[PDB]
């Protein structure tokens, strides 16, 4: 019941007490581990509020204070009368930071306390949403010196008035099915692209077209907006040694900004809460560029390098992989757009993890997601035992709105 | 109950029913996943159901379930258990059992080969000298002049836990590690403790970087005894690189035969505490882990220096670049010397086919994603994108305590 995690590289052992505050289910049982599975009322509401407010007031060394009791009382009143309650600005900021802190699949959590929270709870229309998102994008981008941010739209009420950003990220490239049977652009975005066209977007049918935002306010029908092109910072990809690399015509956007997740704080649900940080190189170079079901460029790069692609054992894929990832990091650095390599990031996460165990009694971490998609065992996280469990406040997955939306 | 797994690269969905036969625990609960945790004397009471479960499976597998032969065998074992407190497996059951322990090994990417396993029955062995002989024969047969063959040698099962057969080595063939007074390590740091035990037991250490350890063999609960595997039986491969001529001068080699010797084989409730097994290497085991772990030979820097990579910032990915060249070298060297080896692309691709075949024919394939995914180039191998279900089936291979912590010394 008091769990130990061992680092097999360093022999360092940490004791986890924090997991006993866990609440949501893991998908696992004593008979079966689902660790590798990607997606495993007033009565209900007040204990959630209380649990949250208890931890909030503990964090400000005011547990059991009158102001603590007062707040608890006030919230209980409000839930009883109005069936929901409103978070204080302080509570909202605390909650959003802790959702990030609790994100077990995020390697970048050493940064968790430095998050800029934009309160967009006063937003009522999709136009309003668009303005808030432009401001987020511009703030977070900061001319390439990226700053973590989250913009938080009105909370769920009855479920029939949800705010939703239909896009999975604020910034992504379109994907088009060709008559050639092939796929043009990002294959991961074909369906959403269709919905944009369906909703009237005039697609330029290019390879790196920035998708428009599809914004839904107050449970109304979603509307289309185009992010001002001058606010979308992009990095052309070149290689420091290979002059030919630029001829691939590759580029990527600077701002990773997740927009389809649900923020839960104190039992309240924020269905529209886009958040952003900065990229770890492998996200672009390994996954976005080299996944078979993505831009899938390995072969083309390999050919340009004149590798023996006859036999897997020449490790031509591994060689091209490295070079592609070298180019990504080099291109971002050259353009002064913030980026972190997988060595630096995983090293930071180890130190964060030690800080968290020391100051919080633990740190929930999903090893399957934390270990980078290349060079796994030469990063310190590979040798680090981790315990995965769910703490709230939290970011959750939610269904794509087009399967949900009564038009 | 039905469980589905999805491959996120291909969208192929498989349905697992085999997990319904799962037995032992995972370490996980509804509240906590311990999927990345490395390490999560028996009464007649518990024994017969375990025997029975096993024999029902064996008899189903040979399409003789419910047969008189099946029924007589259950009867025979039941009686032998109530008479003698244990029972002996038929040779057929032992072989079936050993193959299935491998088949069930959720951490093994090489399981496409599971039905091809040479089983050496050493249950008649009584002494450490006898164990040495059996192990030499296993090594010679398995090595096969570089054309490696999978094999397992099975020594007598546990009785009261006071007469265990144990191979004290973690692998049949491994290199000594020596801690120096200046705190540096000569040879393989992983094997420092065991090397020290060998030396204390009388082993004369050459004290070089690649000294093959002696066997430390325990028969029938007696104190273990030292034996040197005949050098001519230990196949090794000098590591060179197809393009970089300086790579040979790193002075690296490795042995050809990976042979785990510290695990416990459970079959029908019986416990085989000494059951060394061997196959052939996947390149990354050597090129990534053995050579490049900071806690092992740790050669990344020396290699990267010689390639003259920019080592001033990790962002140059000098470690990644050197890592690849080393793994190219391992594969090159083994192939050149005609010693069996498989790259991580081939091995993971074969595993996916095996896994799918298993779902279709067996109703599932327990697999530990954390172990299955190779330690380099994870997501450009198909296993990375494959959801897996980890559970425990018997017969199985299990961890056991290192014998030096538990052995009662006779003296
Ligand atoms: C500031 C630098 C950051 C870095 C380097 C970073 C890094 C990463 C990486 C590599 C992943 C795996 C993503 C994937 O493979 O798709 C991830 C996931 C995640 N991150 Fe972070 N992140 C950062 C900031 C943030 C922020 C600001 C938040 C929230 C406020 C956040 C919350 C999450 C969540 C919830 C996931 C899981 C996503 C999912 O399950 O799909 N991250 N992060
Ligand atoms: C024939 C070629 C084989 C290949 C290429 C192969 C591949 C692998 C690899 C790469 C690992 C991970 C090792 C590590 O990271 O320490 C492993 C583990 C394992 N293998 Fe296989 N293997 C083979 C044969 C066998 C055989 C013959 C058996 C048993 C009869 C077996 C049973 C196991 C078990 C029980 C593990 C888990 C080891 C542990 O938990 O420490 N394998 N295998
Ligand atoms: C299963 N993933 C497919 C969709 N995808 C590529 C994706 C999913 N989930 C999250 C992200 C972005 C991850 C991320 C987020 C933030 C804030 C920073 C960062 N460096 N990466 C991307
Ligand atoms: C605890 N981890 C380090 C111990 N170690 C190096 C190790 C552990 N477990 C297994 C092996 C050898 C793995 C193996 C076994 C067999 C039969 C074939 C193969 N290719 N690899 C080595
Ligand atoms: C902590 C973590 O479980 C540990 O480093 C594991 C990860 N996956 C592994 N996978 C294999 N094949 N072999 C290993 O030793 C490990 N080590
Ligand atoms: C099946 C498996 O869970 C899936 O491929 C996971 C593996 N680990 C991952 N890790 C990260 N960071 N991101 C991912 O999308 C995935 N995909
Ligand atoms: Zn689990």
């Amino acid at each position: 019941r008091f769990l130990k995690v061992k680092n097999w590289e360093t022999d360092v052992v940490l004791t986890d007490t924090l997991h006993l505050k866990s609440t949501l289910e893991t998908g696992c049982t004593e008979h079966i581990c689902m660790g590798s599975i990607m997606l495993p009322t007033k009565d209900q509401l007040f204990p959630l509020a209380k649990e949250f407010l208890d931890q909030y007031y503990s964090s400000i060394k005011r547990f059991g204070s009158k102001a603590h009791m007062d707040r608890l009382e006030e919230v209980n009143k409000e839930i009883e009368s109005t069936s929901t309650y409103q978070l204080k600005d302080t509570e909202l900021i605390y909650g959003a930071k802790h959702a990030w802190r609790n994100a077990s699949r995020c390697v970048g959590r050493i940064q968790w306390s430095k998050l800029q929270v934009f309160d967009a709870r006063d937003c009522t229309t999709a136009h309003g949403m668009f303005n808030y998102i432009c401001n987020h994008v511009k703030y977070a981008t900061n001319k390439g010196n990226l700053r973590s941010a989250i913009t938080i739209f009105p909370q769920r009420t009855d479920g029939k008035h949800d705010f939703r950003v239909w896009n999975s990220q604020l910034i992504r490239y379109a994907g088009y099915k060709q008559p050639d049977g092939s796929t043009l652009g990002d294959p991961a975005n074909v369906q959403f692209t269709e919905i944009c066209i369906q909703q009237g977007w005039k697609a330029p049918r290019g390879r790196f077209d920035v998708l428009p935002l599809l914004l839904q306010a107050n449970g109304n029908d979603p509307e289309l907006f185009q992010i001002p092109p001058e606010l979308v910072l992009e990095v052309p990809i070149r290689h420091p040694k290979f002059d030919w690399f630029k001829d691939l015509g590759l580029k990527w956007y600077g701002l990773p900004a997740v927009s389809n997740m649900l923020l839960e704080i104190g039992g309240l649900e924020f269905s529209a809460c886009p958040f952003s940080g900065w990229y770890m190189g492998t996200e672009i170079g390994v996954r976005n560029y080299c996944d078979n079901s993505r831009y899938n460029i390995l072969e083309e790069v390999a050919k340009k390098m004149d590798l023996d692609m006859r036999k897997t054992s020449s490790l031509w894929k591994d060689q091209a992989l490295v070079e592609i990832n070298i180019a990504v990091l080099y291109s971002f650095q050259s353009d002064k757009v913030t980026i972190v390599d997988h060595h630096s990031a995983t090293e930071s996460f180890i130190k964060h993890m030690e800080n968290e165990y020391r100051c919080r009694g633990g740190c929930p971490a999903d090893w399957v997601w934390i270990v980078p998609p290349m060079s796994g065992s030469i990063t310190p996280v590979f040798h680090q035992e981790m315990l995965n469990y769910r703490l709230t406040p939290s970011f959750e997955y939610q269904p794509d709105p087009w399967n949900t939306h009564v038009w």
